[PDB]
């Protein structure tokens, strides 16, 4: 679990690749690749959330 | 990977337990338990984000 992710985590930092790319790069299920995105605040929170246009 | 999560995912829905509880319940590493939280929008986005107090 942590072994493949350690090498995969570095790849994420280098390009912030999507979980689909990391999954194929290490042939790991989306759960492992998706979790790396969950730890990456930049790829996880993509704006949206709120910040409406104010009333 | 998906087998334990399937049973663990149901437990998450029942109580929205934190990844620490699910990890101990199925004795799985934080990566597997943390990913379930990543899929749960209610436990993932806990307000914050933005929504400042306006100027
Ligand atoms: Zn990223
Ligand atoms: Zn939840």
């Amino acid at each position: 679990f942590l072994d493949g992710i350690d090498k995969a985590q570095e790849e994420h930092e280098k390009y912030h690749s999507n979980w689909r790319a990391m999954a194929s790069d290490f042939n790991l299920p989306p759960v492992v690749a998706k979790e790396i995105v969950a730890s990456c605040d930049k790829c996880q929170l993509k704006g949206e959330a709120m910040h409406g246009q104010v009333d």
